């Protein structure tokens, strides 16, 4: 059958699948107190996209649609009636948690809303700084609408609009919680069509994440976002569609200069990596190294500890 | 063991512009009289050699990274940004590049948001300034390692590590958007260096076929159009595959995979751009399910059926 492969891309050549930013660290953690169930950056090793995952970096935490008329709400002064980022009409009966690329954390996403060109406006006339909070009860993307909180400039009513994400905001009552899913249809309604939760299934193992330090626009602290596989892997697996020969592919992080293995890991067919490690640490790698497919193994392959 | 050349299986709605971070909206053709088509982003030879300021990530296209320094007291560029490459690698002007990777490659105002040191302020959007980066500014000298920032929303902080995230294009009274005019990467007294070569049809009768995006227009009255030679996914694909080019021209077919039918043929030049036998400025309509498929290697003289 068609051989499974990983793209030859170093850590500085990878993009986060859950926020449009370069990967800057590998990271591991027990995450004891959380269900790790992201919806972006979800794709099986044989190329099946899941959750809200799609192929473009530009659609991740992006939104597109028609703005409403003004609301009475102090925070969400306008609603956005969603379409998919590729422009396709969105039907809530679709097999998805929400439109593709929808943010998959509880917290405040910051970015810029652009709408109808403004012939007469001054500088930045058609670019509004906007907060999209996934703890708002107006955050109901499954139903086809989310709330917009303007923070710089003024949102125009009833216009075709685009939201380009820039960063994360944290205010007094909205911590950034990357492993808590939004309520895609609002509180007291169940989420649907989710990519499954992930985690280790062999003693002494933890998930290894691809991590990005992303812009922090309010709150004062650095913000970290972990994805299970980078966007380029999503793209690669979708292109290749190599049949998975077992539940686990043994991969090695290799230094191409020396041919030496920095460490080995298990890449599960569902699309996440586990390593033999304990505790919350970065995993240090040579800038020129990258994962290489070694062989198909099983869930009991005993990894060399890090 | 000869690696065959291929194109990725991605329809028009699954492609990204290689000159601005936005999805491809249309295929578009033009004679482009009066201009030199010599973009520096989205440049990659069919055998996988990145050229100009081209790199691999969508997120680095038209992005900047570096340190601001002190206030310039200048009217427009109130701060300067001292650049490193988008991946954080230190940049040295003697590198064989036109400018740091991802540097904008048109003459116009690029608008986006500068984020810096997280701030103590409790203000919303405290650490996020709307900024204009004009590639016609005398302070736009990325080859020399520095560009000018013109704040338009908020205040830029001095002496801080900074990221510019692109959002769109601005047009004001004296800075029209000219997608095919190159910045002077070292200022107007100095030649550009290390450029990916200009491109065009070898013969009258042919025109370049572009992958086109409508991108946000944050000031000015018109929608903004940006054309690239190949989409970012092709840059990435050729880089990965590194299939040797067997002649100067790869004959390709826009096919509908559902029916097997060829919509049109085209010439994919080894330099990394497409020509078709066409005349006039027009979109080229394709089926949503379709995509280019490699056919065979041919020569410069291959005569396409005129559209
Ligand atoms: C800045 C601030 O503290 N505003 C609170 C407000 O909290 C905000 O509510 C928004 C939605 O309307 C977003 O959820 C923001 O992230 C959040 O900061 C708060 O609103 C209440 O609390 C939140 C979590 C939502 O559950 C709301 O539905 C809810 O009404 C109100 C009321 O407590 O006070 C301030 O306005
Ligand atoms: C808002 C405005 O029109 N300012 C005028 C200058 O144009 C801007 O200059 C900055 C750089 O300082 C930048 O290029 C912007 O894109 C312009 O809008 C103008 O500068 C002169 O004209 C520019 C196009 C540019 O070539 C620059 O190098 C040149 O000095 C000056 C001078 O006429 O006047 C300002 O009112």
């Amino acid at each position: 059958t068609k051989p499974f492969t990983l793209p030859i891309l170093t850590i500085g050549e990878l993009t986060n699948s859950r926020f449009p930013a370069p990967i800057d660290q590998l990271y591991t953690s027990p995450n004891a107190d959380v269900v790790v169930q992201p919806q972006n950056g979800r794709c099986s090793l044989d190329g099946e996209l899941q959750g809200t995952t799609q192929l473009l970096t530009t659609a991740i935490c992006s939104y597109r649609g028609m703005t409403s008329n003004p609301t009475r709400d102090y925070w969400d002064g306008h609603l956005l009636h969603l379409v998919h980022p590729n422009g396709a009409t969105y039907d809530p009966t679709e097999d998805v948690p929400a439109p593709f690329g929808t943010q998959d954390f509880r917290g405040i996403l910051y970015g810029v809303l652009t709408q109808n060109p403004r012939a007469s406006g001054d500088e930045a006339a058609n670019s509004q700084g906007v907060y999209i909070s996934s703890t708002s009860e107006k955050f109901t993307p499954k139903l086809g609408t989310i709330g917009l909180h303007q923070v710089q400039g003024n949102i125009a009513s009833n216009q075709q609009s685009k939201f380009t994400p820039v960063g994360i905001a944290v205010n007094g009552n909205t911590p950034f919680r990357q492993w808590e899913l939004p309520n895609y249809s609002g509180a007291l309604t169940l989420n649907t069509n989710l990519a499954p939760a992930v985690g280790p299934n062999f003693p002494g193992e933890q998930i290894l994440f691809f991590r990005s330090n992303v812009p922090s626009v309010q709150g004062g602290q650095p913000i970290e976002i972990d994805c299970l596989i980078p966007q380029e892997w999503v793209s690669h697996f979708y292109q290749e569609s190599a049949p998975s020969q077992s539940d686990v592919a043994l991969v090695r992080y290799v230094n191409p200069d020396t041919g030496r293995t920095i460490f080995e890991a298990k890449l599960h067919r569902q699309g996440f990596i586990t390593i033999a490690a304990t505790g919350s640490n970065p995993v240090v790698v040579p800038p020129n190294g990258y994962f290489r497919f070694d062989s198909w193994v099983n869930q009991f392959y005993a990894l060399a500890p890090m």
